[PDB]
Parts: structure tokens; C-alpha cells; sequence
């Protein structure tokens, strides 16, 4: 039958296993081409390469030998400095760019052929900023850990020019995790209302900290911005009286979603977690959540589009792919229910601004849903 | 004699003439190659290519057309993704790269191989916040254009948290040039004492809808994070009352420096500004200047190791290069007084921390020095 | 038929074509005879002569010329030392003495044969001064330019002895332009309030002195006392917040009177204005408007006189003129629409003290009419 | 020997004698040829005409007439307009233009051949500033008659601005001669320093209404803006605590001047004046000492002339005067003691800018000098 390529730029783990959005990739491939009404007749295969994620040039003497061999799509690095090396490739040479990840695309920057699965700080930051208003306060902080992390913010940093916010913005201590000086003068300034702009594995070790500084009680409320807030364990803070509030775009209501984290918590396997972490066992990170939407997505445009072939393609000798216009314009014309729910695209640029949140907060029984955002909508937070 | 390859990656203007950075690299290496004193025996060749500085697969194309001919080192592209991607051709194979232009250090980015002679932010944005303690501000707004200037300003930005400052932060409207909507809600919000993340471009175009506005007034106080304010037509503001405070890096009260900005203006004399701008005509850019400093920066580091000679590197057949590893030693570890001070490196990373500013600002004769800013001592302002 | 001789005495312009008073005087001669139910058998011919203007010796003699060859009326020079030489000819010799424009009238003259079709300033200053009380100043400064602004806003000066103004009073720069050292006593004295007796030729070049002196904010309020307000270039100041009051004669809603206007920008077409003026290009002047009134209210007179003759007057073997008596009283008793509304005069003098006045200001739009002013009537600003 | 012919242009008195300044012309050429060491051989003929001195016209055909016949010199109507159509012939045809009178001189007229022999009120006007000063007034009301008398006095009016005055601008009630409404207004508005800006004649007819209102006490000071003070009839004001300060130029002091005086009320001796006045019987005017210290002036500059030919010229067939050229230059050159002190033009302009005068005030004697104002020193009052 035929046989359509993919191709994938994931990081170099040296000694443990493969990363969590390598095996999502594995997994979604190798569910597709074994379900029949997904791609009745088509085989993907994929030609998965590793790289160190900070080195440009490695991912794009990585991109051209994929390139060289022949790929339908790149399903691209996971790492701002890499991604965009690997971008203007994809777009001198006509092949989509597939990425799971956000980074900062520059303002002045002509580039076509990519799209990102990932939400939208454009959008996600709107969504914090509508909590900071149902919610009712009027003095926040918001700490990030990378200066990355003030564009991701700024659409909550850019108003208090709007409205009545007094923000106060600290940073998390570089080259180092104790942030216990940050946490003391938190606590001596009064700073109860407080917004983290974290990953989901910094989220939960400064949240240790703050219950060491006593700064778990009734009086201090926790807004978080990471899609993974879902996946710590929060057993220690169940009981004392903090407010927790996130988001998560991983529709974890779904009976379809849910049995393919079953799957996944079952059928990896590898690579346990440590103990004394939190950030439980059983779980999809929402790194991962994305890549297994990226190869289905992608799926929905390969069979909207026939005889479509593989060429190998060359980045000394340039020429552009043929296909490589139309089915372009297939992948952001492409509607998908995912696991991360709704997947559309916004036909300017290739973001996820208008996508499907349900904003979940702590109670004393754990994680519980309390509301739904939407672009179109706002707050449902009706519980 | 021996011969000496530079390497050069410019900005591809089409129908005008080649760029500010790129005549002054051609003017650098004309200046010593005619002098004796410094480099007696060594005739300075360069190799400078043209790319659209949005492409980060053509610049990584014309950066292995310089290896492969042969470079000591690569002056670069001048923005923030097509630098990253020769910084990492450089790193890998081991030649210099030299850049003139900010950008944002990705955190864990292990490269060696590259100095950057524009005066970092982490220092510059504390010369400002040195200003609105001197003028004993309470209340500021900080004013940006692309979201890259959150990175640029946020030892600005995270102190309220330390001092008793009170931050409005605004961005200019993407997409057009009229900043007057903005101009509204800064003069209704009573937004007296303003900074302007700008290009002297931008920052020229906006005192005119700030006149218009009639915001240039005896109320008004604006601070330029720009080191070209002194390359500003400010004769329709000199009798307003207004405060316009700034830097300037550009030493022009040498006899040395202001000879060569003399001989600026008449040898090219190509490009005649545009007449209602504003932003006058015989003047050196602060890109320009860096770019006539950073071919001299280098001519220290080949008259302190002769022996060297030019190899013709491979990206494909990949093997480092051979003088690199110390040539890059002598690079950071060079002193020089160019037209832009002292030129000093910063050992951990290729960055000037250390320099000399000199705070100038508007009087009713012009612009005048009021004083100086150093990192070591502050602001010595005595005027 | 019938043909019927005027006079004209105008401004010498060496280089350039000829002045705004004589097209219009050319322009309404055209307009009449082309026109059959104005003037229906009646073939208005002219001898238009040119004079330096400050010369009365030379008005004389211009006066006499057409006196020998034999007028109907003398529609006069256009300053006061030379109007004055040739009304004493005109009321000797028995001939009207058509007046466009402001002169003194001392208070002994006994003179008969003069209109005058200029707003006099003992009714034009009562609109100033309802201004200044409409608007609650309590401090006003006046600027006028020549020492004969005095005499015409007389009646603005002496009431500080009525009302509770205090009044203090400012004269423009002799042998120069540069208004910059009066306008700087007046920020410093705190004069936000301010009449300027000006032409509309020096109201405007001290508007861009008052814009570099920052004094153009939402502050300062400007009356203007010159009726051509509505032909300054006032996009520079529309959005500056200042308020620009002033008033407008000329009828400029009506259908027939802007189709006229209308004609005239496109017939004359000649001596393009300076483009770094202000003072923009489609207008006409109250001093033309004025000119082209003149003609039509002396047509208005020899409608209702037929059998009249030129005769030739002669000034040395001085004898009166036979018809000028009756149709001097004609002249004083018509009535007439022109481009400057209402035309009728006093029965006492020769001077329109009744006219209709439109109290015009500054918006975010440009000039916008905000009432209306009437000798009887008063103040109706009810926009 | 040598005639020399004047021309003197005068007021029609018809029932009456000549007036003041005709006898005063007549009484100057009788004594010049009379006396040996001032014009030894020059016999001083004159060719007086009279005019109504309100008719530019009839003024315009006299001073033709005289230099039809041929005269050196125009002695000059004195009234402003009428004497600004004979100053335009002087002008033209190359004579002399003696002025003995204040006239505006429009600001843009192109006149040389003109001399004015009355003090400016430039200079004059800064001396009444000079009172108001050294008498320590903060409040002062000036009081005019005609609306000429604003450009008289607008150094007086446009000082607010500078020192700490605060002015009160009056004016006589036109078309009578009871100032009784005026003065109750001053009376009930508290204004006891007055400046008058009136003739002599004024001046004494509103201090008998100032003395029927009970306005003659100690409490008020009047400072009369007229140089004729001196020839007021102070007997009823003399008791009455009221001081009354002024000027004098007329040199009463020196031994030569007070003769010619005592020989001005001996030989003349017509026209006795209305004894219900007051206004004393023997005195010169003013006007009448500078119609007898214009002669002087100009016949120093016929001393300094020699082979000085009278021409014949027409106003017709134009053609200038051929030693006027010189001639004007000698009478702008002269000094002369007259009745009126020191005598000298000022070169830029025919004004008498430089004078000497002397402050006369009220004491319980009469009229008495009590200090000299001079433009170079200023108040020397040390009585
Ligand atoms: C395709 O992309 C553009 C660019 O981001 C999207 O336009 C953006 O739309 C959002 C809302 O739909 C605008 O954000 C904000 O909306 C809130 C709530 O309605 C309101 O406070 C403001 O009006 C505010 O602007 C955003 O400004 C706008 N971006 C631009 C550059 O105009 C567009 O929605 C996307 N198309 C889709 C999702 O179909
Ligand atoms: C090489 O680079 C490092 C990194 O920039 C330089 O260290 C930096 O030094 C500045 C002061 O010179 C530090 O800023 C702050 O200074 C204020 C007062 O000036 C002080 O109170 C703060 O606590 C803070 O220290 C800056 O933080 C620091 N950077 C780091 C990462 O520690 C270093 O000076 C350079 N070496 C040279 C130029 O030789
Ligand atoms: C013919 O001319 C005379 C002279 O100008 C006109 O008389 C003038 O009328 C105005 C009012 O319309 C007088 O102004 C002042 O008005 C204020 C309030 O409006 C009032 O309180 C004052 O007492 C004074 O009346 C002006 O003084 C007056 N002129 C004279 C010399 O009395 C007359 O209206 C003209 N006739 C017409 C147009 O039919
Ligand atoms: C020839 O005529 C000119 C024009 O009037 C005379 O210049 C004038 O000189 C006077 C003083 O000499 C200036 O007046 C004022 O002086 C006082 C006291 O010194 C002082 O407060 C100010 O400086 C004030 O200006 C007057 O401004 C000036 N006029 C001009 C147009 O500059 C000149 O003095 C005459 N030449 C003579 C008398 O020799
Ligand atoms: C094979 O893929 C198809 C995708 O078209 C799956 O069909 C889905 O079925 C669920 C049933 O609840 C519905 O949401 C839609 O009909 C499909 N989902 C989509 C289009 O997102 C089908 O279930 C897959 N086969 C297996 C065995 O899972
Ligand atoms: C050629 O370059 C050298 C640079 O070393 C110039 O020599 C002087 O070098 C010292 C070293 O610090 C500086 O302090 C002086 O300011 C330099 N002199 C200058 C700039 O005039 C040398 O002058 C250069 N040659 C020419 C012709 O300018
Ligand atoms: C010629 O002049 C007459 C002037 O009377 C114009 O006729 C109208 O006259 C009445 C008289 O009051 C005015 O109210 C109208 O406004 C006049 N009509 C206008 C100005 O259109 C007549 O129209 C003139 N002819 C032309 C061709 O304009
Ligand atoms: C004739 O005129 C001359 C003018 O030169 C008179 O001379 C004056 O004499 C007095 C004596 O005190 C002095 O002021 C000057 O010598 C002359 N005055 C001037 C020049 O102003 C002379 O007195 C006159 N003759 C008679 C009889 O009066
Ligand atoms: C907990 O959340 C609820 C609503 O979500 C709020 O009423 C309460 O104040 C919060 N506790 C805090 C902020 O300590
Ligand atoms: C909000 O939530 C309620 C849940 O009761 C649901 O019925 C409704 O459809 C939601 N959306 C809107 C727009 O109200
Ligand atoms: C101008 O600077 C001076 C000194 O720093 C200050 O007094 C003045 O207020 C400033 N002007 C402003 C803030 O408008
Ligand atoms: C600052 O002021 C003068 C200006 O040149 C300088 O000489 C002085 O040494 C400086 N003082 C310091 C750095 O303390
Ligand atoms: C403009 O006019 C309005 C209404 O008369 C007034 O409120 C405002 O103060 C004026 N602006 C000034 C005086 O600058
Ligand atoms: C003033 O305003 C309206 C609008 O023109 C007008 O109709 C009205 O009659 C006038 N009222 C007066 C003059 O009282
Ligand atoms: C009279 O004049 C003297 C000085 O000339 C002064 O002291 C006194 O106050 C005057 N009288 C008044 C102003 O009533
Ligand atoms: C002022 O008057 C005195 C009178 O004693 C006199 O001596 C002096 O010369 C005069 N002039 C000046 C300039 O002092």
C-alpha cells in the first residue's frame, strides 16, 4: 500500500529512556496505522532523530538528513533556539513544521509553513487575567523563572494600565531551587494572591517550600500557569485551607481521552518517578498530550489529500516540495477532537488561540473543575 | 605579506545603498590596513554577504560559504534569529563569531565561541533605574514596542518589589505608526514622568505626536533607552520646557573619535535622510560605531598571536578548527579604546558590563552632557 | 446700452500678479454685467490704478486721474494714510468713496461721501468682550502688533473700569518675527488666557512659536480678533487640547455663497501659497470677501437710479459733481446679501456697526461654529 | 541781498484773529531779520495760507500753491491728517516738512523730509512712568480724551506687565463737556492718583468739575500729561491740599527766553482771553514756543548754506527740488537753545527724543519746579 514518512527532532536522554513527547509520538503512530477508520489505507512510518535541543546547528544538519530521506511533516524540537532553526528550513524547503511547543515567534518574521499545537499566551494569558478579576483581587505577583516568561505574561503585566491591579513581578532564583529568599520577602511584603509561572516540576517544589515557610494557609491563594497542574500530588495541601487555582486543557472527562491515558500509564511503563517529587504516578504531561495530537491532526490532512508522495527533498541544491502548498493549507483548515479537546487554527499564523479550558481549583477532596473558559465566551464558572 | 580573512553577513538592501554596518565594516578595515601602528604586517581581507536577517536557514547558508573559503572570524548577522543560528556554526567549528546587537541569551545555551560589544541590559537597565532615583520619580510609565523589550527592561520591571516605584506598562501599536491612541490614555492617566524603549527611528516619530499632542510640556519628563538621542533633530522641542533625559555611549568629545565621525560624513556621504523626519544628517549610528570598534577589537587579538593562518573549514565533514580555542582567549581578554569607550569583556560570558555612558539631556541649547554612569561608581552627576 | 465707469486705487505688486483685492474687485465687475437680473442693462467697465499704498501724494494724484477721466465711485486704497488723502478728494468732488477695510476716523472730520463695509471695531470688540465674560476670565492679556490696535480695541481696554477683568497689555516685536521673548514673559507671568490683535498672516506664524514654547496645551485659551480664523492651517493644534475661539463673517453655509468661493479657488488658481506657512491653499480672505460685497451694494444703488452720467471732475477748477449727492444717499440706504451676510449701514457714518458674526472654535475636528453673535442680540452660543 | 522764502500752512479763524501759532511764525521771522548776528545778509519773507485743518484736500492744493511760488521749507498744518498729505508732498518733491505737533507716524511709511519739533511721547511718556514711580503709586487711572491718546501714552499702558501698576482706562465724555459723570465713577470707585491726558484747556474746565465734586482734597493726585501747566489759573486749588504735578519744556527760567515771552503778551496783546476760564492771561503756549523755535532751527541751516536759490516746482509735472538733499541733512544736524531748551533731532527719524524738562508741581505759592526729567539721567528731583 502507500507509505507516508514523518519525521521527528526529540531530545537526547543519555542513559534513561525515551523522553515523554518521543513516546507520544511512538504511540500515536502506532495507533492510527492500527485503526482502520483513521487512515483506512496508509502506513506511517517516522524517522525519528535525537539532538541536544540547544544547538541549532545540530538540529539542522538533523532536519536536512530527515529532509534527504523524505518526510511528509517535521514534528520539530521542543526548545525555542532549536525550533526556529528548524522552521526556516521547513519553510525554504515547502514541508510543514509541526510544533507541540510555545516559543516566541518574532514579530517580523515571513514564515508559512508551521503551526503549534500549543495554547496561546495570547489567549492563556487572558485567561489568568480573567480569574485575577472573578476572584476580585487588586494587589497580585507574579513570579517566573525565565525572561522568557515576561512575553509569555504580558498581556497580565500591560494592565494594570486597564484596570485596578497593583502587580508586584519577582523572578525565581536562577542556578539554584532554593527559593526560600524569594518566599521571605513574599511573606514580609504580604503577598498573598500570587501567580507562578512555572513548569509542572517547579510548580510542586516550591510549593514544599512554601508549606516550609508556612505560607500554606487559609490567607494565601495560588493561581498557576502551567497546563499540568492536574499532575501534582497535592496530598500534603489538601487539608490546609490554600486555594490552588489552574487550568487544564487535557479533557480528562472524555471517556474516549481517558482510556487512552489508561493506555498510556499501562503500556510505557518505564522510567518510575521519584518518590519524594510529587507529581504523581499516572499521568500525561500535557507536553505529551500535544504530540499525540500533532500526528492525528496531521492525519486528518493526509486524507483529505490523495496520491501524495514522498520526494527527497535537498538543502544544498534548494528546491521547494511540491505537495508541500496545498497540504500546508489542509493542516490549518484541519478541525480535531484530541485529547487536549478542540484543535483549530487561526488561519493568520499557525496558533491555538481559540481552544477549550476548564479552570480547576483545590478543595479538601483534591483537583475539582469549577468553571470553564473560552475565548469566544470568558468564565463559566459556574461549577 | 599575510593575508587575513574577516567574515561579514549583512543586511541584503535592495535598491539603496549597503547598510550603516556594513559600510563601517568596510571602513574599519580600510582604517587599518592603511595605519602601521597597529597592524605593521597584515592586510585585512573580508568576505561580506547579504541575507533578508529573517532567515535563519540563509544565514546558516552564507555562514558555511564564509567557512568554506575561509574566515577568522564572523562579525554576524544584526538580529535576534539569525544570530543564534551562526552562533552555533561558530561554536561548533570553533571560529569567533562577533556581534554588535543585543539579543536574549537563551538561560542553558552552552556556547563559547562568541562576544557581543553592545552594552548589556542587565547593566543598561540599571543606568536608567539610577535616573528615576536621581529624579526622585514615584511614578513611571515604561512605554515598548516589541515584546523582546520586556527582556531588555525587567531589572526595570521587578523593582517595585525592592524600591517605592509604581509601573504603568504600555506597548506601542503594532501594525501602524500613529501612537496617538496611546498618547490619550498616558495624558488622561496623568502619565507625566515616561520611558520609551525605542530605535531613535521610533523614538523621533513619536515626539512629533507627543507635540501634536501637546504632551511637550514643562510637565513632561521623558527617558530615551536609546544611546542615539544625541542623533536626534530636537530643535522644535529645545524652548518647550520639556526634560529629556538619556545615554550616550558614543564618545564624541575625544579629538580621536570625533576626527572619524568627521571623516564619516564626508567620505560616504551616500543615502541623504529623509527631510521631515528629524533625526539630522551628519551622524554616527551607535550600531555603526560598535561595528568600527568590533573589527578593532579583533586587530588587538591577531597582533598578540601571529602564526595564524586561514583554513578552510567543512559543516558537512564536520572538525573544529585549529586556533580557534586560543584566538578566542585573546578576543575576551582585549582592551580597547574605540569610539565607543572602553571596550572590556566579562570573562563568564562575551558581554560588556563594564562601560562608560555619559547621561546627557536637553537644555535650551541642544543636548548637553549633565554627567556620567559607570557600573563601578554610578551616576557622577556634577553635570 | 448704458456703461458706467468704476474706480479702483490698489497695491503695487512689483513681481507677482495682483493683489487679493483686485481679482475680487476684477471677479465681482464679471460676475455682475455676465448676470441679468442684477444690473439687466448696465455694463460695468473700471480703471483700476496701483499705488505703493504709503504714499498719499501718490494716492492723490491716482485719485485725480480717474476723476479726470470720470468714475462712479472710488473704491479706494487699502491703509489709512492713503484712504484718508483720497476721501477728502471724494467728499470735495462730490464722488463715493467706497471703504473695504479699517481706518481711524478722527473724531472732527467732517466728512459725508464714505462707506465704510468694514466690521467696525466699536462692534466688533463687544463681541470680543462678550467672549471673555461668556468665559469667566477674570485675567486676560491683549497683544496687539501696531500701535493702532489700541484705537480698535478701545472698548475692550477701557472695561476693567465696568467688569472685574484685569487686563494687561502686550505689544508684538517691532522689526522682527521672533515673538519667541514675549511669549516666554507670558508662561512665566502665568498668561493662559490671551487676545491676539493680529492679521491672520502673523496669528499664524505665532501659533508654531507658541507650539515651540510648549504653550499650546489644554491650558492656554486664544481669542483671535481677525476674521480670518477659519483660514489657518490648524492640524498641528487640533489635538494639542487648546481652545482657539475667534469669529467669522464670512457666510460660509450658505449654498450660493460657498459656490462663489467655490470660483473663486478654481478661476484664479494663481501664486500658490508657501507651503511651510499654515495658511492653507482654498480660501478667501475677508479683505477679498469685503471687495466682492463692495461692488454689488453700490449695484444694488444705480438699479435704483437710471439716467446717470459720468462726468469729468475735474481737481484743480474744483466744481462738485451733480448726481453724487442722491446717490450717495442710495448707497448709505441699501441693503444686500453678499459673502459677508447682512450689508447695511449706520445713516449717522458710513459704517456697518450691524452685522452677523459666527463664533467659531477649535475641536478635534478642526474650526467648528459654536454660536452666533448680533449687535441686538447678543451672545447665542448655543452651538 | 538774498531773500528766502517759508511757507507756513495755518488754521482759517474767521471771525477772530490769527492764532497763536501764526503770530508765533510771524513774531519768529520779524526777529530773525531784525537781529545782525543771526542771519547777517538773509531777509526772511513767508507766504502764510489758511487752511480748516480737517480737509486733507484743501491742505493738498495750499502747500502746491506755495511750492508753485517757491518756498524753502513747510512750516505745516497741525492736525494729523491734515499734516500727513502735506508730508507726502514734502516727501516727493524734495522740501522740507517742519512739524511743531504730535502725529502718529504709521509704522511702514518711507518718509525723510520731515523734522518734528514736538516731544515724543516715546520719551514723554516714559517721563509720567518716571512719576508714577518715585511717587510709590500702585494704582493709577489714566484719563484720555480722543482715541489718539492711547498711542500717546501706550508706554504708560503697556507697563503693568513690567512693574506692579494697575491701570484703570477712562475716557471723557465725547460730544460735551460735563465730565460729572466720569468723576462720580471715580469717586465711588476710589481712584484718587489720575493721570489726564488732556490740552490745556481740558485740563482746566475738568478741574472745576473735580473741585464741584468735592475731588479737590488731600487726598488726591493729579499728573496732567500736558506742558502747559504752567499756564493754568491754580488760585482756587491753591488752599486746597491737592497736589498737582506736571511737566514744563517751555525754559522759564533763563533770562532770554522769559524776554521774549514778556515781549510775546506786550506786542501782541489781541484776543483777551474769557475771564470765567482760568487759564491765565500772559502766557506763551507751548505750541506757539515750538512755532518760534522752528524758525530758529531751520535758519541755523541756512548759516551753514550759502548760494541757497528758491526753485519754482510743480506737483504736476514731478520733478524733486535740487538742494533739499543737503538741506534736510543740516536741519536734522542743528542744535539750537529756543524757548524750549535744547534742541536736537534724532537721525534715525525727525523726533525730538532727547529733551530736557522740568517737574513742576503744587504748593501753597503757586506753580513751582521741584526736580528736572531728562531721557539719559532721568528724575533728578531734589527740587
Ligand atoms: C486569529 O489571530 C488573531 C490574532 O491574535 C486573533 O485576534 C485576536 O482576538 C482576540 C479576541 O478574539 C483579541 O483579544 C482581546 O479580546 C478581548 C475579549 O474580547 C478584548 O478585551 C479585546 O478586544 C482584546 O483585543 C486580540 O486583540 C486579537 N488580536 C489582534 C492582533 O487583533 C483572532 O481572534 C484569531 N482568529 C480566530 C481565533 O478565529
Ligand atoms: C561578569 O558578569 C556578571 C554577570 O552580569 C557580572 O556580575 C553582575 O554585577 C552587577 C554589579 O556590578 C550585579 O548587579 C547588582 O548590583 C547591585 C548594586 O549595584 C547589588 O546590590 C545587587 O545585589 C546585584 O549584585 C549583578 O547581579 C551581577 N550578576 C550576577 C549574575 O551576579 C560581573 O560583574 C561581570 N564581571 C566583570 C565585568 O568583570
Ligand atoms: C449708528 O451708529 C451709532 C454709533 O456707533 C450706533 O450706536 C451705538 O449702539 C451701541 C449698542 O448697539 C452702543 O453700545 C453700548 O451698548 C451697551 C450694551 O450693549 C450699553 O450698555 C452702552 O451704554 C452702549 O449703549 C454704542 O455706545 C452706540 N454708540 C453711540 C455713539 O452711542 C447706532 O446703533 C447705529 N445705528 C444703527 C446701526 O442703526
Ligand atoms: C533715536 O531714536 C531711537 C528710537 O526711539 C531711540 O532709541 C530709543 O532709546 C530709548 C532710550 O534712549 C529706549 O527707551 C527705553 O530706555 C529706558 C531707559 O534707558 C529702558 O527702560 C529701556 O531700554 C527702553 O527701551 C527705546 O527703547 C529706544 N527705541 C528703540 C526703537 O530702540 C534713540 O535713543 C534716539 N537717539 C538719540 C536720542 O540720540
Ligand atoms: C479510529 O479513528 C476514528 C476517527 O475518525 C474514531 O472515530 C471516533 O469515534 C468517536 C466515537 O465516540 C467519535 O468522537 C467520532 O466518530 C470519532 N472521533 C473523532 C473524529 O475525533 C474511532 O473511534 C477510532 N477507532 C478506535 C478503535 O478507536
Ligand atoms: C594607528 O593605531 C594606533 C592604535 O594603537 C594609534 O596610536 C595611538 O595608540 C595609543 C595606544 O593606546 C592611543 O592611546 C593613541 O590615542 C593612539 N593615537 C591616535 C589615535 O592618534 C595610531 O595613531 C593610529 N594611526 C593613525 C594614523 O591614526
Ligand atoms: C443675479 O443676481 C440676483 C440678485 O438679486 C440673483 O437673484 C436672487 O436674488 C434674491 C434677492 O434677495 C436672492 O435672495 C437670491 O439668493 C438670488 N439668487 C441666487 C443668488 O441664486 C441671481 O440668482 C443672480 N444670477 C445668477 C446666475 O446667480
Ligand atoms: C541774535 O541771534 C544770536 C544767535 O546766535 C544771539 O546770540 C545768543 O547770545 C546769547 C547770549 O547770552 C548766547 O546764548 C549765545 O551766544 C546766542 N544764543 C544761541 C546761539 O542760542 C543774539 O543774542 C541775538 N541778538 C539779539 C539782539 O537778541
Ligand atoms: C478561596 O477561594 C474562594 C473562591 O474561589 C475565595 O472566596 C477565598 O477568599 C479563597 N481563599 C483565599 C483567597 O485565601
Ligand atoms: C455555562 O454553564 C452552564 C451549566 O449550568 C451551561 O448550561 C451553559 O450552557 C454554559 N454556557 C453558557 C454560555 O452559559
Ligand atoms: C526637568 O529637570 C529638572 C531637574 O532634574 C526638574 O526640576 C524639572 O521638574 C524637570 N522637568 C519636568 C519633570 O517636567
Ligand atoms: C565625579 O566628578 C568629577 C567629574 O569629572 C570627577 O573628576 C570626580 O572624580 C568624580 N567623583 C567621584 C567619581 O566620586
Ligand atoms: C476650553 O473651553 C472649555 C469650554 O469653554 C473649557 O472648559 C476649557 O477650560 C477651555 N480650555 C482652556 C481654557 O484651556
Ligand atoms: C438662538 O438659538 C437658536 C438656534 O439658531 C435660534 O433658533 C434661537 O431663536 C435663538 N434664540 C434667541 C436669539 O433667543
Ligand atoms: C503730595 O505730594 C507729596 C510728594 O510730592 C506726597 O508725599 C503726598 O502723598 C501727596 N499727596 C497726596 C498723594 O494726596
Ligand atoms: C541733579 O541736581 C543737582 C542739584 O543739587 C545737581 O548738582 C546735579 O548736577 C544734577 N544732576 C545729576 C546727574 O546729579
Amino acid at each position: 500500500t502507500h507509505v507516508l514518512r514523518f519525521g521527528g527532532i526529540f531530545e537526547y536522554v543519555e542513559s534513561g529512556p525515551m523522553g515523554a513527547e518521543e513516546l507520544a509520538f511512538r504511540f500515536a503512530v502506532n495507533t492510527i496505522n492500527r485503526n482502520r477508520t483513521l487512515l483506512p489505507n496508509t502506513t506511517l512510518t517516522y524517522d525519528t532523530q535525537k539532538i541536544n535541543l540547544y544547538d541549532s546547528f545540530e538540529a539542522s544538519k538533523k532536519a536536512c538528513d530527515q529532509l534527504s530521506l523524505g518526510v511528509a511533516a517535521i514534528f520539530g524540537p521542543s526548545h525555542s533556539s532549536s525550533a526556529n532553526a528548524v522552521q526556516s528550513i521547513c519553510n525554504a524547503l515547502g514541508v510543514p513544521h509541526i510544533q507541540t511547543r510555545w516559543k516566541h515567534q518574532v514579530s517580523d518574521n515571513k514564515d508559512s509553513f508551521y503551526v503549534s499545537l500549543y495554547p496561546d499566551f495570547s489567549s492563556l494569558s487572558r485567561a489568568i487575567l480573567d480569574l485575577v478579576q472573578f476572584f476580585k483581587w487588586k494587589t497580585v505577583t507574579v513570579v517566573y523563572d525565565d525572561s522568557t516568561g515576561l512575553i509569555r505574561l504580558q498581556e497580565l503585566i500591560k494592565a494594570p494600565s486597564r484596570y485596578n491591579l497593583r502587580l508586584k513581578i519577582r523572578q525565581l532564583p536562577a542556578d539554584t531551587k532554593d527559593a526560600k529568599p524569594l518566599l521571605k520577602e513574599m511573606k514580609r511584603g504580604k503577598e498573598f494572591h500570587v501567580i507562578f509561572d512555572c513548569s509542572h516540576e517547579m510548580a510542586a517544589g516550591i510549593l514544599k517550600q512554601a508549606l516550609a515557610m508556612g505560607m500554606m494557609t487559609e490567607y494565601y491563594h495560588y493561581i498557576f500557569t502551567t497546563l499540568d497542574l492536574f499532575a501534582l500530588d497535592v496530598e500534603p495541601y489538601r487539608y490546609s485551607g490554600v486555594n490552588m487555582t489552574g487550568f487544564r486543557i487535557l479533557n480528562t472527562e472524555n471517556t474516549q481521552v481517558s482510556s487512552i491515558i489508561e493506555k498510556w500509564s499501562m503500556e510505557r511503563l518505564q522510567a518510575p518517578p521519584k518518590p519524594d517529587s510529587g507529581l504523581l504516578d499516572g499521568f500525561m504531561t500535557t507536553d505529551a498530550a500535544l504530540m499525540y495530537d500533532a500526528v492525528h491532526v496531521v492525519s486528518v490532512a493526509v486524507q483529505q489529500f490523495p496520491q501524495m508522495t514522498v520526494s527527497s527533498l535537498q538543502c544544498n541544491r534548494h528546491k521547494p516540495w511540491r505537495f508541500g502548498t496545498r497540504f500546508m493549507s489542509l493542516i490549518k483548515e484541519a478541525h480535531w477532537e484530541g485529547l487536549t479537546g478542540r484543535i483549530t487554527f487561526n488561519k493568520t499564523n499557525g496558533l491555538r488561540t481559540d481552544f477549550d479550558l476548564d479552570v480547576i481549583s483545590l478543595k479538601e477532596e483534591g483537583l475539582e473543575k469549577i468553571g470553564t473558559w473560552d475565548p469566544a465566551s470568558g468564565l463559566n464558572m459556574t461549577e
